[PDB]
C-alpha cells in the first residue's frame, strides 16, 4: 500500500502511568502503559489532539520532536506546558505537507522518523522521565509513502533496548518477504552505532532509494546519539533467505554487555534454520 | 536576494589576541576580537587574502576547513605556516565553482558550511587555541543560493556554547518570517546532539531541500563530533509560530549542565507568549 | 577508467594467523598476513567464495558489513558459522545490482565500501579479534563507477591507525593529479571525526558528486562510529599543489595522542614542497 493525504483531526487520550515494576509509560488506556510508548502515526496534513492526563506524582510532560506545535504545547517548564500532577492538559500537533512559499522557496513536510518524549522528569530536560521509559515512537507519512506490514522500535535507551534487561532482546519477527520497518530511536549519555545482519538501508528520509538517481548511500551501519530518529524498511530475507539475523550495537563493550537483538525471519513454512 | 557569481578578490586583517582570561579570539580589529570570531561570507569562485597579526606571546595561525589553499597557508607549523609572536602573515584562501573535468567527471563547488581554527596554540593541532577560543565561521556561498536576512552562529566547544559558562545562553532573536541562517560548529573533546524546538531543516549542503525531490533526510536533531561543521537557514516560527524556541545539546547531562540557549522568536509588534 | 558490469564467480583463500606479537591477522599468503586485511574488490553481481583457513587454537571467522550472505555465512557462534581451531571453511558472499523490484519498488545495490571483520575470537562480537586486528576493507562497485589509481585503506581502531604504534603514521604517497581512493572504516570503543586537509569529498555512496544535481554536503570533516564504512575519491592536490597534507582524527586529545598521519602529494618532477 502507499499513504494518502493527510488533513484528519485525530482526539487521543494519553496516560502517564507508573508501571507495575515502578518504571514511568506512556499509554493509549489507564493501566495498559508501554515502554515504549503507543506508536502514533500521522499522514502529512493531520492533526492531532492529545489530551494527557497525568497520575504521576511529580509534573511530566508531552514533547515531540519535528511536527508543528505551538509555544503551548511545548511540553516544557520555561514554557508552562507541562501537566502538574494529577492534572490534564491537552496538547496540539500539527503536520504540514511540502509545498513552495510566497517567494518561491520549497517547504520541508513534516514527513520523517520522529519521536515523543517527556520534558519535564527528573529534569527540565526530561532526564528522569526518559531514563525511566516515557518516550515512543512517531511516524509522519508523506502522500504515496509505501506502508509496511509491520512496524516495530527499537529504542537505545542508555545502555538498553526499550528499558529491557540486558540480554532481553526484544527479538522481532518475521517471514520472508515481508516489509519490515524499523523505527529506530535514541536516548541518555551516550552514542551508539547501529547495526543488522543480513539486511541494509539506504541513509535518507524513508531508507528507501527513488530509483536508479538517488545518491544516498547503502550502509548496514549508522552511528546515532541522543535523539536522533530514524527508520527505514526492509523485505526481509531479500537475497539472504530466512534465519535469525542479530541486530546490535557495534560500540564492542555495548554488544557484548547485551545490547542485542534477534531479527527472526521465517521461511514460509514459519520454519527456522536451527538456531542456538 | 540571492548568491550572485564570485571571482571578486577580498583582502581582510585578523588579529589573535588575548580577552579575559583563558580566552583569545579574532576580531578584524585590534581590541575588537570576540568568541567566535568574525563571520567571513564568500561566493564560489572568490579568493581570500587574510592578514593576520598575532598579538599572543606565543606562535599561532589561520586554518581553515574546505576551501582550497596551497602548503603555505596551511595553517600548521608541520608545513611552517604559522605566526610568530608580535609577528604577521599573510594567508591564502581561493574558492572555485563546480564544473567538469577534461575526463568529464564532475568536481565539486567549494560552497558550505565551513570555519577557521587555531591550528598551532598550545599542541600542534592548537588543542590549547581552540579551547581558548579561535575558532570562526566561514560560509562560501553556491550562484543562486538564497541568502539570509540574518546569521547565527552555534558553536558547541567541549562542554560550553561559543566559550560561554553554563547556562547564559547566547540567545538569538528573530521576528516570525525572517529567514534567519544559523551555522554550527562543534570543537574539542566530545560528540554532540544540536536539537532545537519548533524548527527543522534538511540534512545536506544548504540544510534546505532543492525541490520536491530532494531525498534529504528531514531533522530536527544531529549527532555532532569536533570540527563539524554545518548550516540551514529556517523561516523564523514558520507553521509554530512567536515563542522562546529553545535549542541545546539533547545529551542529558550536557543540557542539564547548562548547554542550552533561546532562539526568542517575537510576533510583528515584539511580542513573546510569556514565559 | 569505469567499473564493469558484475556476475563473475570468485575463489579466494584466506588464512587467519597470529602475528609477531601477540597479534592477529587476514592473509591471502600464508604467513605473511597483514593488518588490516587484504582489499577485496567487486563489482555488482559478483559471487565470491572464501576458503578461510584458522590457524588459531580457538574459534575465529569471517563476517562482512552489506553484501548478501546466508545466514550460514554469518561468521557467528549462534548461526553456527564459526571455524573451528585448525579446521577451514568456506563463506559465501554475494552482490546484486539495484532494479526494479516485484512491488515496483527500487531495490537498492550492494555498491558501497564496506569491511569484514571477526565475529568470535573473545566475545560473540569478536571484540578481540578486531582489537587485535581482524579486520580488512571490501569495495563493491557498480557498472559505471569511477576507478582509481591506487586504494588506501585508513582504519581508527580503538586509538590505533591500521594497529600501528601512536605516531608511525602510516603515511601514503601520490602524484599530482593522481586519483586516489580512500577507505575509511572505525573499529572499537570510541567515536572519531576524520579530517583531510587540502581535501574535499561528498557524502554520500561514492564520495563523488553524480553530477551538478547532486544535494550532498560536501565535506573534509566526517564523525564516525564502531563498525562505520564509507569511502571518496580525490585528486591528489587538485587546486591546492603538492605537499605534506595532513590526515587525522580531529578529537583533539586523539590528534595529540597520535592519530595523526600524511598524505605526500609529489610533483611530476618528483618533488616535493618541505615539512
Ligand atoms: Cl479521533
Ligand atoms: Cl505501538
Ligand atoms: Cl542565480
Ligand atoms: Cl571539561
Ligand atoms: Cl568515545
Ligand atoms: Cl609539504
Ligand atoms: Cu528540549
Ligand atoms: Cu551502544
Ligand atoms: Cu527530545
Ligand atoms: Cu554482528
Ligand atoms: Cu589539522
Ligand atoms: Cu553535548
Ligand atoms: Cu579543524
Ligand atoms: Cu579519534
Ligand atoms: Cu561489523
Amino acid at each position: 500500500r502507499t499513504a494518502p493525504a493527510g488533513g484528519e483531526v485525530r482526539h487521543l487520550k494519553l496516560y502517564i502511568e507508573k508501571l507495575a515494576d515502578g518504571q514511568l509509560g506512556y499509554g493509549f488506556e489507564k493501566g495498559r502503559a508501554t515502554i515504549p510508548g503507543p506508536l502514533i502515526e500521522l499522514n502529512e496534513g493531520d492533526t492531532a489532539h492529545i489530551e494527557v492526563e497525568n497520575t504521576l506524582d511529580v509534573p511530566a510532560s508531552l514533547h515531540v520532536h519535528g511536527l508543528d506545535y505551538e509555544i503551548t504545547s511545548d511540553g516544557t517548564k520555561l514554557n508552562r506546558s507541562d501537566v502538574e500532577p494529577g492534572g490534564t492538559r491537552t496538547y496540539t500537533w500539527r503536520t504540514h505537507a511540502p509545498g513552495r512559499r510566497a517567494d518561491g522557496t520549497w517547504r520541508a513536510g513534516s514527513a520523517g522518523y520522529w519521536h515523543y518524549h517527556d520534558h519535564v522528569v527528573g529534569t527540565e530536560h526530561g532526564t528522569g522521565g526518559i531514563r525511566k521509559g516515557l518516550y515512543g515512537p512517531v511516524v509522519v507519512r508523506r502522500k504515496g509513502d509505501v506502508l509496511p506490514d509491520a512496524t516495530h522500535t527499537i529504542v537505545f535507551n542508555d545502555m538498553l533496548i526499550n528499558n529491557q534487561p540486558a540480554h532481553s532482546g526484544p527479538n522481532f519477527e518475521a517471514t520472508v518477504g515481508d516489509r519490515v520497518e524499523f523505527v529506530m530511536i535514541t536516548h541518555g549519555e551516550y552514542y551508539h552505532t547501529f547495526h543488522m545482519h543480513g539486511h541494509r538501508w539506504a541513509d535518507n528520509r524513508t531508507g528507501l532509494l527513488t530509483g536508479p538517481d538517488d545518491p544516498s548511500q547503502v550502509i548496514d551501519n549508522k552511528i546515532v546519539g541522543p535523539a536522533d530518529s530514524f527508520g527505514f524498511q526492509v523485505i526481509a530475507g531479500e537475497g539472504v533467505g530466512a534465519g535469525a539475523w542479530m541486530y546490535h550495537c557495534h560500540v564492542q563493550s555495548h554488544s557484548d554487555m547485551g545490547m542485542v537483538g534477534l531479527f527472526l525471519v521465517k521461511k514460509k513454512d514459519g520454519t527456522i534454520p536451527g538456531h542456538e
